């Protein structure tokens, strides 16, 4: 019996977990801007979550590089860390040894190990978030890398001379195929062509800007052709994507969840048809399967708190 | 104690190797214009290796998508092989086991194992040749994927809608960071400026198209701007991609080998300048060591025959 | 009234055009595989057309750079003629004056005078073959530039870094927007997705070498899959250019013409979809018309002739 | 004898601009911040230096899409400027009859007419400043397009899926060859390695954002190795881009100008030598001129003047 938080963004969210990824309690506080109260927003949710329950440890899912350690978190691209140690604070704090796992690393093995990996030993895991992140289980393992960074996909370049990423380089994977992404290509061609996107446009505010990328999801169901064709091109750099990581990984299977993912075959199946009208020698190799995450947003969590029974 | 075989295009070296990666008698028999004729020549080249030995097993470099059972050629660009079971073949034919490995793949662990790898755990090499190719080891293991087929670094997409590669793709990494490449930006170089290639062009036959791979390496070493500016642009290409590899899998260390970096620090430290400027993160994220290879070419007969004592 | 010459690959038309761009009599010959046969060719099939026909020039399409006397072959990429002093070696011989002009200018012309350019002052006319090439017209002048050699659009330059062109170049737009092109997206579509390339696969002989342009053009009207989608990518980097020449001239009307044109709206729509989806300037800048071209093969003669009628 | 009108983000400039495009007089007028205020400032400017003279028009340097009406503002990026009339608005309350050019149409003209131009027919004129911008002569005549909207070089797309641009369109031109672009390869290279920075930095304030457009200009006329580096950089896109538009007109010659030109041939020969590095099949054709633009900042002004003559 263990604990997992999930920090994210607007809401921390900390839960007791039991072997089998069952949330026996759930407990959530709003995100401080600041730097520190993050570690008394987490105390705060971890002493709200246990509620009585006789509890082990606790694992972290933070959103940036966390070391190999699994102790400091080493970069996020929003909140100041600079080298913090979260593991330290947090430990002599609420008296129960803790573990820190990067954000989507958690949610990697959280479907892995309870959701859609289930049965399979090589696994690939992608989220599409606002970004896109994800993480390695190779062996029957979670692969943090040497110093801890590993499978930090969004940023591997995609497009030289490309676009300006949030992280300082231009091109990044994450600028491209993510919910940033999507929004961008609705915008860009709703600009253009006005007419096709009048039941997108009718969503929103009607304006050029009102666009939002639940307005896309749903505008494209009912077939709104500047909509689905922002997926068609979303689709693309995706299934290009998983082509690149199914070219030097090669895994029994793709594991796509994240918020955009969470609307189902409406974009998995362009992506799982994007990938194979994109993977290489498939005439002689195994197509890897692209399936669908099941237990959506609280894979972080549990993929969290089991993540902490691992030595 | 175990044989290897490295199937070159012009010839064919069986070699036999002990427990520390010691060739103790290489025998070697020319590469014959046939598919079916390699596998006689194969049985030819350990037949001879083998004379006075007490031999155990059989590894085999294959140039194409090895299989994962590690016993069929599933697809070579430039042997005629389609699911060819060479390991069965020889098996019945040489009456002592064998396995069949991905080429890049045995001198990847070659390397790993006896070579430059040697005190790390999680290493990535790479060898630069016509092509670029390697293989992985995540935890002291040669990662050959669910299927296989992993790293087949050579096809990452490095230019979406880029050159035109020899997969049949376009744009991968084999046509930006390869002696292939090398020699494309002398040519282009060589043909917007001449008069810095003086000593360049002295080399081959005077003339546009005289360049070659050796032409380039000897004139950078003298000194001359063209030879040094093309090597600037093959490290480019080399280090972005490391810098990539380096989110992927971020390893203690990258291995660059083959032809293309016999050469020496010449060709590596521009690279691995280029890998520091490329690789996303700044000076929290430690950087992977970039190390050069030391088993030169016997790197893929040696692996071969340590991978044959594995399972 | 004068005739026109159309230096096809395998014969040789001329051709006697009235003022209203109407063909009276018409001669073809042979293509010889000498180069200055071509000449000798050319001024046999002048004479065979000159026909008891009160003939005052002749304007000749050639498929090289011409100068801006409209006198010499700077360079043609098959036929061998380099600074050919074409213009009056045929004058010489056929007693007649004589104009040379670019073939795409020829093309270009001929369809702004005779085809859908009528009542359009500024106009761009791009026809789609194994390259692309065209020609400006703007205020009712053919527009060849300060030395002849305007218009080129085959090798302006869309993707940096990519396809090894035959004018010697990387990433040039013909490689992108072409038959050439066209039959590359099918090729590696239907190798990657065999099961959708049922019809298309059928019209040539089974096997992805088999697929060549007509192919396509067909299985895509009885809508197999793989040719629409390899329409798609064509008309994206058709368009996509398109958008550009229309940031560069901003003309009243495109048209779109040439091998892979004539076959209608099955092309032309999504492009003409494509290059308002790339156009800048959406709700301000009005739309310049994307015109089919009316005259097909016939053009480059037709045009010839007429540049012919002045100085 | 004409006005010339030149609208600029800190300042709007009109002065009396002769036969031969010789500047008589100068006033002007701070940039207000309405887009109904400039309409009068625009006013107020000629009025103020077309004191003495006899103008007979004026023409205006508008920082958008003009129409082919020569009338019209179809859209500025900058001033809140939709389908504005300024011809007639501003016509009515002068009294003198008035013109509204492309402001880097207006450039072109000048520069063709009384500057580097002189003397040739077939002329493609690029200004790098902060972005880029330029203007099309062909046969003695500036070229405007069917829609007046033509010659807007800086949003050919150079790098498909790429860089944001101020249109809203990714990979324009403008993004790789300009001021900005400059300063970012600046940045990037002197993060990458500060130690050939050292001079650069120094003229900033020691650290990789306080790097400017002007700190870099100097940084390279005292051999600064990343001031330099970054002119190649910005030397690779700006030949590659002027090669593609020999392709696409065949001019017989370039006159590069505008702010960063201002720095002379440290900046055109990296970019004349880009140029034949680029162009396509360069043993046969000619080879077009790169030349230094004459006039610097007033081209605008100037041409607009004459553009009011035709
Ligand atoms: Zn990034
Ligand atoms: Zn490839
Ligand atoms: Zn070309
Ligand atoms: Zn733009």
């Amino acid at each position: 019996l263990t604990i997992g938080v999930d920090i994210g963004g607007t809401k921390i969210a900390a839960g007791v977990v039991d072997e089998e990824g069952r949330i026996l309690s759930t407990f959530k506080v709003a995100t401080p801007p600041t730097a520190e109260g993050i570690v008394d927003a987490i105390c705060a949710a971890v002493a709200g979550a246990s509620e009585g329950h006789d509890v082990e440890a606790v694992g972290i899912g933070a959103a940036g590089y966390v070391d190999d350690k699994r102790a400091t978190v080493l970069f996020a691209p929003n909140i100041d860390w600079r080298h913090e140690p979260l593991k330290d604070k947090v430990e002599q704090r609420v008296g129960l040894p803790v573990v820190v796992e990067n954000d989507a690393n958690a949610a990697a093995w959280g479907e892995y190990r309870f959701g859609a990996g289930q049965g399979h030993d090589d696994v690939i895991c992608i989220t599409l978030g606002t970004g896109l992140g994800g993480g390695i289980i190779i062996g029957n393992k979670l692969r943090r890398g040497r110093f801890g960074v590993a499978a930090e996909f969004g940023h591997i370049r995609v497009v030289p001379d490309g676009l300006l990423c949030g992280c300082g380089s231009q091109g990044c994977w994450e600028q491209y195929a993510s919910g940033r992404a999507l929004v961008r290509y609705a915008k860009q061609r709703a600009n253009a062509t006005p007419e096709n996107a009048a039941v997108l446009l009718g969503l929103g505010d009607g304006s050029v800007d009102g666009i939002e990328g639940k307005h896309i999801s749903e505008a494209a169901r009912q077939g709104d052709p500047v909509a689905v064709d922002s997926f068609r091109e979303l689709a693309r750099w995706a299934g290009a994507g998983l082509a690149d990581l199914a070219s030097l990984f090669d895994p029994s299977a793709f594991i796509v969840g994240g918020g955009v993912s969470d609307e189902g075959e409406l974009v998995l199946d362009p992506i799982r048809k994007s990938f194979r009208r994109w993977l290489i020698g498939g005439e002689w190799r195994p197509h890897a399967q692209v399936l669908a995450a099941q237990l959506g947003g609280k894979a972080g969590l549990v993929g969290a708190a089991d993540l902490a029974r691992q030595g």
